[PDB]
């Protein structure tokens, strides 16, 4: 999902 580096880390909401 978003653990690793999508979109969600450069908002950093759910970072997984």
């Amino acid at each position: 999902g978003c653990c690793s580096n999508p979109a969600c880390i450069l908002n950093n909401p759910n970072q997984c």
